[PDB]
């Protein structure tokens, strides 16, 4: 690495409710409430009606400090710099007497020169942070009006003044928890010479030949002398060295700008999740003096070209990414935060989501507005595993103010952000904000303010979205697409705005349309749509008592943010079952809906292109116990919709869609390679196993790379009768020449509701050891929408929420390091049958 030491302030840290005097043990990276909960000084804020209860915090400052000791040595370095990477979010920050920072943007992170206030021995470091409420009470009095954030739960909408995660005050799946703390970490870091503040490695051009890239260098030289030095970039492929260039300099006290050249003949690409390897090289550069290397920085380098392309064409304007060369169908969801206390969320539970994500299939992640810029950490991930990621900046479903104070502070963690991620091979795409331009025009705004408000709210838009964020990205990350809002024209409620750009079709939910409305209502890339649904029991039981467990409770309505919600699903699951009496047998029909729906509309987008391009579903994840759009439950369990997600999502999907009586079956391919001479195999079972007809046969079908295309097609009437379409379903698979089995699917000719489901029993043995539970699934008859139901956390099914087939042995993997031999691990089956009498 280099000659720099590191010093990590992570220990020893206190903190205090300004005014009291009293100091108490603190955890940093943190926040104020985790230390609270961490003295028992607030309940657990997720459980039962604890919301109203920790609401209090947000209305008290906060106050941090710690002590530390520099050696003599250490005081003699060079320089010596303090990096808080991130502050929570009005925050004065004072070192042996000297105010260094009024730090008042969460989102950026801070490198200050401290050497000249340091001492040797103790050294005392103090934050205090401003209640963001308190400290922006003033500021919304003076402004006349109140902006329109509905998500923000407090009768002021405060939010919309601090730079600071939307999300935290509240949202329609969230828990208001308006936070403040040391967010992410702090260091300490004693040089000689120089500091690289700036690495950014710029790919020129990829060819299969070449690929030419610059590095360009800022370096902090702290020194006054003109210093003699070597820049190094060596660039390696898995420990070995690719190619290694050099520059002679002298370097200039303050700011240096240093670019070399560097070249990689027949580069290997960086291809994302199921196309191929997202091979990562690595570039370090280094600044030798002498024999010392004084500053030394690294990335890692996916070398690969992305190409937003957002052009007129007949069908309106495209909106599709393009990689390497290809048009690559979108497969993904909207992220949001993982907890409503950040530094919570743990390397593993990083780890675990993309994995999640990785065996999905997916290769794409919009990070929505109402949250933060990820972490270093977060874009690794998705460097090393393939999936592309979207970036909103972080304004979400309100107009924002745009006065020149406001716009600097943007500027700032617009210019912070783009340097910290513009290295990402993972990095596809920059997005102004969430919907905002939507609410300015449909959510019927203009009838909330005077007409003098209204237009400085249109004019504040265009210097935000349309001015100051496009030009930030044109200048530090000039070769990624910008766009000013998504959806960027389309509306969902105006069927001719459909084929321009991206949708988020609310029409399913919002509207109250049916899922089979995705078949005929298509977009040009659905960059969101979604279905609410009540997280598994086990998760209920983490924040309500079996006394709460019915839909209407109080403490069930505190988990419910979303006013429409319950009936709303209620609605929906009477158009396609049967809903049940018992509140446990409600939450499983719940999940099995949400997924089945959802899932159609996946396909429907898949099935669909070249028109569509592109399907991301909001939303991925829970950021605390709640009913909301995830497929992922705050615990890290797998609702039925993820799992109806990663088959949605497979590389090659057989898709039968039946409509107006008839069924077509279309085979969906995400490969870059054809597939030749292919057999489409389907056969019609009953309920019991039988046989009905013989195998339908088609033969010699080719499916070409990246198509959707139709290969059979058959009416109903002749077919098969009403009768049988409620007692059968139909099997599909799809086999090569040699006749080895690359895809399969089940059909059911009708609603759930309508089929004539045997009562049947579903048998199992099992076999558990440390960490593994393997079961064989047993079942006579069919048994429709299985879950596999266990009480232990965020435990992990090789498959979950399938139809379990007559005679069909099933054998199903559960893992969780918390499996031990000689432990049972309690299973309870559930399938759709069972939960009417
Ligand atoms: O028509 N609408 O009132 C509507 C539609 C969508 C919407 O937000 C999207 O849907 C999700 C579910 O409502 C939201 O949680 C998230 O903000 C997302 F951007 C929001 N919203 O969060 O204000 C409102
Ligand atoms: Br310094
Ligand atoms: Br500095
Ligand atoms: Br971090
Ligand atoms: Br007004
Ligand atoms: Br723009
Ligand atoms: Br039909
Ligand atoms: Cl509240
Ligand atoms: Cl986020
Ligand atoms: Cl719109």
């Amino acid at each position: 690495n280099d000659t720099s030491e590191v010093m990590l302030l992570d220990t020893g840290w206190e903190f205090s409710q300004s005014g009291t005097e009293k100091w108490m043990p603190a955890t940093v990276p943190g926040t104020v409430h985790q230390d609270l909960i961490s003295h028992e000084l607030l309940p657990n804020p997720f459980y039962g009606m604890n919301e109203k209860k920790i609401q209090w915090v947000e209305n008290e400052d906060w106050e941090y400090r710690t002590s530390f000791i520099v050696s003599e040595e250490q005081l003699n370095r060079d320089g010596i710099q303090l990096i808080f990477e991130g502050l929570d979010t009005y925050a004065d920050v004072y070192l042996n007497g000297s105010l260094l920072l009024k730090a008042d943007n969460m989102f950026v992170g801070y490198t200050l020169p401290v050497k000249s206030v340091l001492r040797k021995g103790e050294n005392h470091l103090y934050i205090y942070f401003h209640s963001p409420i308190r400290q922006t009470l003033p500021q919304y009095a003076s402004n006349g009006f109140n902006y329109p954030a509905d998500n923000d739960h407090h009768e002021k909408h405060l939010s919309v003044f601090s730079r600071k995660a939307p999300y935290s005050y509240g949202w329609d799946w969230g828990i208001r928890m308006v936070t403040s703390g040391v967010w992410r970490p702090v260091t300490l870091r004693f040089y000689d010479i120089a500091t690289i503040s700036d690495y950014y490695v710029r790919q020129l051009s990829l060819t299969d030949e070449n690929a030419r890239l610059s590095n360009e260098l800022i370096v902090n030289q702290i020194v006054p002398q003109k210093i003699p030095a070597e820049v190094r970039v060596n660039v390696s492929l898995n420990g070995t060295t690719v190619t290694e260039v050099k520059q002679q300099v002298t370097l200039q006290p303050g700011i240096n700008h240093i670019t070399l050249p560097a070249e990689v003949t027949n580069p290997v690409r960086w291809m994302p999740n199921g196309w191929g390897t997202p091979t990562l090289y690595d570039f370090s550069a280094q600044i030798a003096c002498g024999d010392r290397i004084v500053a030394e920085q690294s990335h890692r380098i996916g070398l690969r070209t992305i190409r937003v392309v957002n052009e007129k064409d007949k069908d309106g304007e495209s909106f599709y990414f393009e990689v390497n060369g290809i048009p690559m169908f979108a497969k993904g969801a909207n992220y949001i935060p993982q907890d409503a206390l950040l530094p919570n969320v743990t390397t593993e539970r990083y780890q675990t989501l993309f994995r999640d994500m990785k065996e999905a299939n997916m290769n794409m992640v919009r990070i929505w507005g109402g949250g933060t810029y990820e972490n270093n950490l977060f874009y690794d991930l998705a460097d090393e595993n393939g999936i592309l990621v979207w970036q909103d900046f972080m304004f979400a479903c309100t107009p924002y103010p745009s006065d020149p104070t406001f716009l600097k502070r943007v500027e700032a963690e617009a210019v912070y952000n783009i340097r910290r991620l513009r290295n990402h091979a993972s990095l596809a795409m920059w997005c102004g904000n969430n919907e905002i331009l939507e609410a300015l025009k449909y959510w019927g705004f203009e009838k909330k303010f005077t007409p003098e408000v209204y237009q400085g709210l249109m004019h504040g838009y265009d210097k935000l979205f349309r001015e100051l964020l496009p030009s930030t990205v044109k200048e530090f990350d000039s070769d990624r697409f910008y766009v000013h809002s998504s959806p960027y024209l389309a509306n969902w409620g105006r069927p001719e705005s459909w084929g321009t750009g991206d949708s988020h079709n609310w029409g399913v939910w919002y509207g109250k349309k049916p899922f089979e409305s995705l078949d005929t209502d298509l977009p040009r890339f659905m960059s969101q749509f979604g279905f609410q649904s009540f997280p598994e029991m086990k998760t209920i039981a983490a924040f309500a008592a079996p006394e709460d467990y019915q839909i209407e409770s109080e403490v069930m309505n505190a988990h419910q943010k979303s006013s429409i919600g319950n009936s709303l699903i209620r609605t929906y699951m009477e158009r396609d079952y049967i809903i049940p009496e018992s509140f446990e047998d409600f939450v499983y029909v719940g999940l099995v809906l949400q997924g089945q729906g959802m899932r159609h509309g996946l396909e429907a987008h898949r099935r669909n292109r070249p028109y569509c391009m592109g399907t991301l579903y909001w939303q991925l994840n829970d950021s605390w116990p709640v009913v909301s759009w995830s497929s992922i439950d705050y615990y890290g369990n797998w609702k039925a919709l993820h799992y109806q997600a990663k088959r949605a999502f497979a590389p090659v999907l057989i898709n039968p869609i039946q409509q107006n009586d008839s069924l077509s079956v279309y085979l969906i391919s995400d490969r870059l390679d054809t597939m030749e001479q292919m057999t489409l195999e389907m056969k019609v079972v009953d309920f019991d196993g039988k046989t009905l007809g013989k195998k339908i046969q088609v033969h010699s079908l080719e499916v070409p790379a990246n198509t959707s295309k139709c290969v059979y097609r058959a009416k109903l009437d002749g077919w098969l009768t009403p009768e049988d379409c409620r007692r059968s379903f139909l099997k599909l698979i799809l086999k090569d020449k040699s006749g080895h089995q690359v895809a399969e699917s089940v059909h059911f000719f009708r609603k759930t509701k309508d089929l004539q489901l045997p009562p049947t029993s579903v048998s199992y043995q099992m076999k558990q050891t440390d960490g593994k539970c393997e079961l064989t699934l047993f079942s006579s008859m069919l048994a429709k929408d299985i879950f596999i139901e266990t009480p232990l956390q965020g435990a992990r099914y090789s498959d979950n929420f399938f139809d379990l087939l007559p005679g069909e042995r099933k054998k199903v993997i559960i893992t969780s390091p918390r499996i031990k031999k000689g432990e049972e691990l309690p299973v309870n089956i559930k399938h759709i049958r069972e939960t009417y009498k």
